[PDB]
DNA sequence: AAAAAAAAAA
């Protein structure tokens, strides 16, 4: 066995990975020096019968459902040869975006389809990466031999290929992102091979704690998108706390913001104020507060590798961000607060779909869904078998009914069928079609467009009567 | 060993 870097996109349905569905999925294998092994993947999933797409979503990847209706499978084949390429051992798992976006897909298909939900990325020597924050921590540390497109610097991968000369034909398909993706990644460690082999080192958490000392505040340049282009998604971050209630996650202070709420205000307010929109404050200054999870593949570097004149790049006022930390470490109270901030219960939905992270599955019962995958769709019914956790039983008739509707006896049939009725309400299928048209006329002069939201219309039709 | 449901990238 030999380690290799895993390259995946998918084209999906719409951008909730626990209520959407996925259309395409693309991989290419590589070596450590990005070299093609084997065959490029590529396929489809069949959408089941209790979901219409997203018309936003189609309308950016053209890929309709009668499309995927065709040369696809079922989700539970689609989820089967997926998870095969995942847990080749050794694997890193990497694309664009894919840590917010992507991942959060697999793991639902995974759920969905009684795969265990993570396994793919830390088993067998598997790690995931993202390379969306390795250009960005490019832009932002190490910018020079390549170009940056603006508008305002842009990161879609269409924006930067087109910028260095790469083919970038039709983008949204997943093959062709893939590809940019291989391409961008080549280029970087190239041109930087001194931060690329730092980030990649840097992917795993423990790595990544080495950075991170709490009682000191030890300062950290932090390159994440929430900081904004108009600042190169770059700022010195301090860390005030371990999360109380999320371990994976570190309470950090943007030191380039406002420090006045902190010491000013109390626990409540704050709360409040974090999540009050940007709009919405008047005057007031926003929280300067900022969680980094860990297992997130966060860009994070000893202050000085942002170095004096990047800085002055960027815009970012050192003297300032210092001035900052030093009145932080000389009041404590403030760890107090923030934390508090974030030591407040929740409510998940009633839709096992949505309910992957009610909690892990125990080993009782990955024995009990191991079985599930084993026995033969037709068989499933007859297999008598307890499951301590309630999402189970939920999720495997689900499971049944969307990818084996003829396994379904008279009384489950009409079941599912009350489901359909359920989810195809009145209210949405007017909500649906009111969307459709707003979209038609809002693209009367592209024939493109217009064709997709047709065939949207179509199958919106066919598949509630 | 594995998780958590403002800015800008999907
Ligand atoms: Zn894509």
């Amino acid at each position: 066995q030999q380690s290799t870097f895993l390259f995946h996109d998918y084209e999906t349905f719409g951008t909730h990975p626990a209520l959407d569905r996925p259309a395409q999925f693309a991989a290419i294998r590589t070596d450590s020096e990005f070299n093609v092994i084997g065959e490029p993947e590529v396929f489809y999933c069949k959408p089941a019968d209790d979901y219409l797409p997203q018309p936003g979503a189609v309308l950016i990847t053209g890929i309709t459902p009668q499309e995927a209706r065709a040369k696809g499978e079922n989700e539970a084949a689609f989820a089967a040869r997926i998870h095969s390429l995942f847990t080749v051992p050794k694997t890193c798992i990497l694309g664009y975006n894919n840590v917010r976006f992507d991942d959060e897909v697999t793991r639902n298909i995974f759920y969905r389809n009684f795969y265990d939900p993570y396994a793919w990325s830390w088993q067998h020597d598997n790690s995931r990466w993202d390379l969306l924050d390795v250009m960005r921590a490019c832009y932002a540390l190490r910018p020079e031999g390549i170009n940056w497109p603006e508008n305002l610097p842009s990161f879609r991968l269409e924006h930067l290929t087109k910028a260095n000369g790469i083919e970038h034909s039709n983008a949204h398909d997943a093959m062709a992102d893939v590809y940019a993706t291989i391409a961008m990644a080549k280029l970087v460690k190239t041109r930087q091979p001194r931060l690329f082999d730092y980030l990649f080192t840097h992917r795993n958490k423990h790595k990544l704690m080495a950075l991170i000392d709490v009682p000191q505040m030890k300062p950290l340049v932090h390159v994440s998108g929430m900081f904004g282009a108009w600042r190169g998604n770059t700022s010195w971050v301090a860390p005030l706390a371990w999360h109380p209630e999320n371990r994976n996650a570190v309470i950090m202070v943007d030191l380039a913001g406002d420090i006045s709420p902190l010491l000013e205000l109390d626990s409540d307010t704050l709360r409040e104020r974090l999540y009050t929109a940007k709009t919405d404050l008047g005057d007031n200054a926003a929280v300067p507060v900022k969680l980094v999870h860990i297992n997130k593949c966060p860009v994070l570097a000893q202050a000085n590798t942002l170095r004096p004149e990047d800085a002055d790049r960027l815009g970012i006022n050192r003297q300032h961000c210092l001035d900052n930390l030093k009145i932080l470490r000389e009041n404590p109270q403030v760890r107090e607060k923030v934390v508090a901030i974030f030591a407040e219960p929740f409510t998940p939905s009633d839709n096992v779909d949505a309910q992957l992270y009610n909690g892990f599955f125990s080993d009782a019962d990955r024995a009990a869904m191991k079985i599930v995958l084993e026995t033969e769709p037709r068989n499933l019914p007859a297999l008598d078998i307890t499951f301590v956790d309630k999402r189970i039983e939920k999720l495997l008739f689900n499971y049944r009914a969307r990818n084996f509707p003829g396994t379904l006896d008279y009384a489950e049939q009409q079941r599912w069928l009350e489901h359909r009725r359920q989810v195809f309400t009145p209210e949405f299928l007017q909500g649906y079609a009111d969307e459709l048209q707003m979209l038609v006329q809002q693209y009367a002069d592209d024939k493109e467009k217009v064709a997709l939201l047709k065939a949207l219309w179509q199958y919106a039709d066919e598949i509630v009567h």
